[PDB]
């Protein structure tokens, strides 16, 4: 995250770390056995660390849970980004507390000008790299469909908005990526794409999590 502040421990109870040896990307908890992350974040070898906030450092409240199986969006396409969303079904079920919750889904899309909570441990440098230890967050609001079309010609799709700040200064970076966009209590992005970060008039684009609730739901019932 680039120009946010720092969460407070434990203040996003949702967000988790994936971990291979080493953070690599954001996730949320949507169950107790379930996080929702972005499909470029696909590898083997996941665990799952909930109730993060120092991810070098065990601070007492986390949770390690390696996944059991991961599961791609079946139109994920890793070229255009499209579809950019995966689950993650952990080996055994999260305790859920004050600290380690999940996030609901929406019920309906979220529009241009909601105020959103972006958080992450990714970078922190727009031009220089510098990888905080605790969560970083970032409120930013929706951006307008043709503002995003306009910020990033021939490559936005129905399942993709922007969020942000078209003057630049503060955004998502790289190791945000699968990490949450919450509005008003519910899930309605994960971190995608952009082109490079806080950069003017190139906002971050995230995946529509809205458009992928039926799949969510459906997925988690039958595995
Ligand atoms: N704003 C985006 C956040 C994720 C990244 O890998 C590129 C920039
Ligand atoms: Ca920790």
């Amino acid at each position: 995250i680039v120009g946010g502040y720092t969460c407070g421990a434990n203040t996003v109870p949702y967000q988790v770390s994936l971990n291979s040896g080493y953070h690599f990307c954001g996730g949320s908890l949507i169950n107790s056995q379930w996080v929702v992350s972005a499909a470029h974040c696909y590898k083997s070898g996941i665990q799952v660390r909930l109730g993060e906030d120092n991810i070098n450092v065990v601070e007492g409240n986390e949770q390690f849970i390696s996944a059991s199986k991961s599961i791609v969006h079946p139109s994920y396409n890793s070229n255009t980004l499209n579809n950019d969303i995966m689950l993650i079904k952990l080996k055994s079920a999260a305790s859920l507390n004050s600290r380690v919750a999940s996030i609901s889904l929406p019920t309906s899309c979220a529009s241009a000008g909601t105020q959103c909570l972006i958080s992450g441990w990714g970078n922190t440098k727009s031009s220089g790299t510098s990888y905080p230890d605790v969560l970083k967050c970032l409120k930013a609001p929706i951006l307008s469909d043709s503002s995003c079309k306009s910020a990033y010609p021939g490559q936005i799709t129905s399942n993709m908005f922007c969020a942000g700040y078209l003057e630049g200064g503060k955004d998502s970076c790289q190791g945000d990526s699968g990490g949450p966009v919450v509005c008003s209590g519910k899930l309605q992005g994960i971190v995608s794409w952009g082109s490079g970060c806080a950069q003017k008039n190139k906002p971050g684009v995230y995946t529509k999590v809205c458009n992928y609730v039926s799949w969510i739901k459906q997925t988690i019932a039958s595995n």
